[PDB]
């Protein structure tokens, strides 16, 4: 037989004090690895560690012969979930007696009905080997009618610990509070809901979809067949799944399974059949079973493409069948995540089988907040500052981007603290070593957001549309009980016509940066990203070129023809809409009517006050003091020149200083003389006097 | 039992003398090898021989039975590392006695404050033999002096180096030469960090990077954040990855328990993953410095192929579990070092250890001389040619030239020198030939390396002169090339983007593809030439990864510029609906090419004669920043292409002004005025044989070979794509 | 041979002795399994759970190794259906006694003229192994119907 694998399962008939220590193997592999029942064995996941603890003869044959029993105190010192593989070890080191041994509490409790009569017998009476974890659950011990844990954290006199028999005279029992192990063997600690962020919708989401089968089975079996099994997790990549599965399976007690996908399938073998129902058979074999799968959309991608595979269409042919014979009466639950929602195969995605879709938004700046003071908070804090405003101001001053490799922007932040204290102090000790905040905004700079492959003082705004924004994003969301009560349809944005550079695209920045919300432009010439509007709800749609798709030309042409439907769908939740447009001319006459496009207001150059933010902006780049200019006379200059512009002239400003005196420290005054003269008169009055004139009769 | 292989492990007790030439063979492996610790055994590399080490109890059991012991230092001698397979033999035979013993110390200066009554007696107290080449740490000597050592240059009277007997009194001991043993003996030589120059920048930041966590790593003890333990090499390949991890290991004079492998796997379906468990077991408890992990995509390359997932899937995921491990506390640093930097799981990216990333280029511009020249002193200080100037110059020729085929250069060059000797002096030895600047430019004629291998063709030659045309035009690419190439810190602090494309658009036979040309020879010194239609392939699958292969693994950040012959004959997709080769690879390279706006100054080029076929999909703003008209030469263009054509003839003989020819040739361009001055040559060559001259009545009946020239509408078409484009 | 597949097939008689817990198993394969005759063996389909029956000595020769051989009844108590894939099994538990067990046939109405001694017989020759699962035919002399059965409901221990 040779078994090389071993999974674990606890024991029934709740043990108490023997429970701990004993590894129940059968006799037949007992006899195998020529150890005997007296003797000690490591038990453990396969080149971790060990734990160390007394095997058994297996007492009774009913067992299945792979699966070893584990009590749960065992298990939670090195973080044994359930149905982790196991390995057995013939070779044994002595254990020394135990020494001077320290207990602490998991709880706040202290120093409270310290009896020891019997707490101190319980030590000795578990067949020994005391590790670090020793979580107790036996008995009933309690001050006021309070459950307590205690955990006997250090006892110092290639395993996870090395092991001790705890004595009853040869050691002194101290009692402290320190709510965790000691750090010194580095154990694996369960992941919980303090250390995760917040996400209340969605873990409250979660929760509910694996609590409703997990409790309540048999009324669904009674009620009718086929209950939900199957929750797929999907959304933007980086957000949180492998982390959150992790976490909601530490935190069940039920036996849960690996499964990658690609070990699974035997490529050019055709395994996968095999290798799928072995595992559903593992999972059936015990009642309380978990099912997760990592990476569903690679493993099975959608069938409408001919290159998906003919592996691929047994596996899913395979996996249909095995949920059609899974049974409804039984406690199974089927976990799978997926990058995005379009890779996933369309026949798995169908009503009966993933109804509990979860979903992970994007995170906001409140959930950058509190992920970062959970952060903050997990982390050793003595000598950090909390400096809530702070961390509102870097979570504000961040882009809009998902929840990924936040924890890498704070560890390398830490590298540069250390960096600067190392040449500072001349190698001096980390308590010694002060954190700032200027290398965190470097190295967040640095890394820079990663989601996609502004701001208002970036950016700035005219303030004559500055009321008519504000009005059309407040009026029809702020006090909706007018409109509602005088039936009165919501204005839908209006038409912003000017030219390619003028500030429209500087009062689009300045109205995105204004709301708060981020959003993704839609091109001109390029029906699943309206669809998602809705789904969303609050956020800002800009639409870049209109007047292409006014009147390629095919996908201009079933643009228009869709936005027929897309007035259906923005009437039921108008909230705002924006666009732009290069020919005015060009627009359809139906579209110009009440209720749809309610005003139309013109957009030409920036103003005095936009141009001179824009060239603050520019010049912070450059120096201002060495070269001397007052950020006013060039805006008077090229005040009628375009509103894009500068950015030429900066950046042919920097070219010729680099051509001619190779690095430069500072920029004279004939660059930008050599800029400004370079381009000359780039707008053209003629379509802005066609402007004023559609403007004019517009009305 | 039956133990094949066994590791070696420094003594942890330090002492003078004593712990040179000691094993602690384990009682079990002594006794079961039939050699008792009054006899020699070979210890050596695998592919090596077997030094000569006397055998010791073994220091009971405290030394497991896998492991064994060797002197600190005397491994340096053979460049032993620690951590790989060595070999033990039976067989011995008594070496013979020596005399006239050399040593040299590491210092220049020599010859001073020997004493000679400690250092003869230590050579008989250290339980250990001589050997050409000794390395120890020694202490304090003499006075005024830091910790100083002594190497034995050579001992004259199938192994690495023959044994040999010494003595206190029998023998005579002198000292001289230099640190350098003899190389007739065929032994390696130590690696330091000064063996290698010019990627230093990389180096700089890689070696306080992986020092800090092997140094002291307490810093972020009580952080708790996630351990650093990697470094994350990669750079284009032959950039000299492996000599540093050579130096690194070998300056760490600590364990470097590693092993590479080609993809090493195992038949058993348990044991291609128990080797792995075994050997990071092992490292943990035998704590080595640096752990080596060369090829990662070779041995666990992306998961999104469907081949590539294969068996690395539970290898790269236990890898990923496990080295999570022994947190604060504990070194463990393992290097990863890989040729292709996208093909890694990005996955194994994920985890902060791996955030630095620190990638090495190729070496250019700058040090490359400093390069060379340590390269010719560690081959030989005498019997070659040291000019800075010569060094200089041959640094600056061949920009794309990586330390690699420098290498093969030095080589090539000595082999010319050879060849040129023998055929001098009828086979005379070597020893008194000298290098020169001619050999040297033979072998970079000669040796076509490996940077523009893979290719098999090279653009024809072509300088400025050959090339007359609109200063505007040149001073403009001028600027756009060598700005950005030359330097990239001021362009990172000063936040200038460059467009880093430019649309060459056009009348045909304006000779924009030759002034690509130019561009190449000129600043480049380096030219990948690809096809549009070249790409596309009869396999679905096999047209994107061409494309991303040409796109990634071909470029080189400083030679390296690809130019686009036709690129309107990508984006048009024409009659295409959906599931297209066309639109597949437009999408590709839009994915490709949306992604980058400085990284390693790409600057690419495109060429095209319909431009309105490229705005489908492709025109975005960054990539329509720059935008040349490439007019039509003017009058002081054609003139000078005359000229340049004209001066194979004899203009003073047939006394032709080559001005009113140019006149008349108002609507013509480049190519036309090539064309008729070549009719009207071969015309001349045809009347009368050779004449070597050409007469007006050529350029005449010339003339009307040309047909027409550029007609108004294109030109009035580019004017209006120009004027919409702005 | 490696046999790793094993079919389901019926009695080519009705067996009327031996209905229930009969299982024809091939002396090769079943030597080559360490198993005895008298030795309990679970069958059932791949991926599922099985049901012991007892180990029996092949038909001699011309009988198929790959097949096992079942009356109607076996099948029906996991609705294993004729070609279904099969697993075998060498794990085997001793099952506690069975007491106070009731029966009740499907499609009929309570009537107490089985005389509830006919019924019993049968019982004796199944010699243990009993599940909710069974279905038989109850020979005849029932209130003169041919197209009767009888069903156990379950055992109350
Ligand atoms: N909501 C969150 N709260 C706290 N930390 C988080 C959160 N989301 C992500 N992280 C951090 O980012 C890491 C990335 O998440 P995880 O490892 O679960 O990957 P994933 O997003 O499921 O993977 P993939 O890149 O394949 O989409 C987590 O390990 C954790 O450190
Ligand atoms: N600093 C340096 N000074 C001198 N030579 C160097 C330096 N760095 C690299 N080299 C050269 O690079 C080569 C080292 O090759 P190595 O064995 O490291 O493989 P490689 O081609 O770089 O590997 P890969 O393609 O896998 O990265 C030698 O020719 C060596 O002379
Ligand atoms: N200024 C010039 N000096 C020398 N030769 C020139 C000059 N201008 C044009 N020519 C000649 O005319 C040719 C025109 O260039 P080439 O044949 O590469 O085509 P192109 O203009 O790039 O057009 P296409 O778009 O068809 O590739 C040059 O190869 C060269 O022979």
């Amino acid at each position: 037989k040779l078994p090389a694998e071993f999974i674990t399962r606890p024991h029934p008939s709740k043990d108490h004090g023997k429970e701990t220590c004993t590894a129940y193997i059968h006799p037949n592999v007992l006899s195998s690895l020529e150890i005997n029942p007296g003797s000690f064995c490591t038990v453990g996941k396969i080149g971790e560690n060990g734990i160390l603890v007394i095997a058994r003869a297996g007492d009774e044959e009913v067992h299945p012969v792979n699966v070893i029993t584990l009590s749960t105190t065992i298990r939670s010192v090195g973080n044994l979930i359930l149905g982790d593989r196991l390995e057995l070890k013939k070779a044994q080191v002595q254990p020394p007696y135990a020494t001077k041994v320290t207990v602490g509490s998991l709880q706040g409790y202290n120093i409270l009905e310290c009896m020891e009569e019997k707490v101190i017998q319980k030590l000795l009476d578990d067949s020994g080997v005391i590790m670090p974890g020793m979580i107790f659950q036996n008995l009933k011990t309690k001050a006021g009618d309070e459950s307590i844990d205690v955990v006997i954290t250090d006892a110092s006199d290639f395993y996870l610990s090395p092991p001790f028999i705890f004595r009853k005279g040869s050691t002194h029992i101290t009692f402290s509070k320190e709510t965790q192990a000691n750090r010194k063997y580095n154990l694996p600690e369960p992941l919980s809901y303090a250390a995760v962020g917040g996400l209340d919708k969605e873990i409250e989401s979660l929760k509910s979809a694996i609590e409703i089968p997990l409790h309540q089975p048999t009324l669904f079996s009674s009620f009718g067949v086929s209950p939900p099994r199957g929750i797929l997790l999907h959304g933007p990549p980086g957000t949180g799944k492998t982390m959150l599965l992790r976490v909601v399976a530490n935190t069940s007690n039920a036996h849960v399974l690996t499964i990658n996908g690609p070990s699974i399938v035997s490529k050019y073998l055709g395994e996968t059949e095999a290798a799928l129902r072995d595992i559903f058979n593992e999972a059936r074999k015990y009642q309380p079973s978990i099912i997760f799968i990592d990476q569903i959309d690679s493993i099975a991608p959608n069938r409408a493409n001919d290159d998906s595979g003919e592996v691929e269409s047994r596996v899913v042919a395979t996996l249909l069948t095995l949920m059609d014979g899974m049974g409804a009466a039984g406690k199974v639950v089927v976990i799978a995540a997926t990058n995005r929602p379009n890779s996933v195969d369309p026949a798995l995605r169908r009503p009966g089988r993933f109804d509990q879709e979860v979903e992970i938004g994007i995170p906001d700046v409140d959930a950058r907040f509190d992920i970062l003071t959970k952060q903050f908070s997990r982390m050793s804090s003595d000598r950090h500052v909390l400096d809530s405003e702070a961390i509102k101001y870097i979570a504000s001053k961040t882009h809009g981007y998902v929840g990924a490799d936040l924890t890498a922007l704070c560890r390398e932040s830490v590298m540069k603290t250390i960096q600067r204290g190392l040449g500072t102090d001349a190698n001096i000790d980390k308590f010694s070593l002060k954190v700032t905040l200027k290398d965190v905004e470097s190295a967040m700079v640095d890394i820079r957001p990663s989601a996609m492959r502004v701001y208002w003082s970036d950016i700035g705004g005219q303030e004559e549309l500055k009321t008519k924004m504000k009005e059309m994003i407040q009026l029809p969301l702020e006090a909706s009980e007018t409109f509602a009560r005088l039936g009165i349809s919501a204005p839908k944005g209006v038409l912003l016509y000017g030219p390619p550079g003028c500030s429209k695209t500087l009062t689009a920045k300045a109205l995105a940066t204004e709301s708060g919300i981020n959003f993704l432009a839609v091109k001109g010439p390029e029906r699943e990203i309206f669809r998602k509007a809705r789904s969303a709800a609050p956020s800002i749609i800009f639409f870049d070129q209109i007047d292409a798709l006014s009147p390629t030309s095919a996908a201009n042409h079933v643009l228009t023809s869709l936005l027929n439907e897309i007035d259906g769908v923005e009437e039921l939740k108008g909230v705002v809409i924006v666009a732009a447009t290069n020919r005015p001319d060009e627009i359809d006459a139906a579209l110009l009517r009440p209720g749809r496009l309610d005003r139309h207001i013109y957009v030409g150059p920036p103003d005095v006050n936009a141009r001179l933010e824009i060239l603050k902006k520019c010049t912070k780049k450059f120096n201002t003091e060495e070269s001397g200019v007052d950020l006013h006379e060039l805006a008077d200059r090229t005040e009628g020149y375009s509103g894009a512009e500068v950015v030429l002239l900066c950046q042919e400003a920097g070219l010729a200083a680099i051509m001619e005196d190779l690095d430069v420290a500072k920029v004279e005054l004939r660059h930008f003389e050599k800029a400004f003269k370079g381009i000359a008169r780039g707008i053209t009055p003629e379509m802005l006097s066609y402007y004023e004139e559609f403007a004019l009769r517009s009305g």
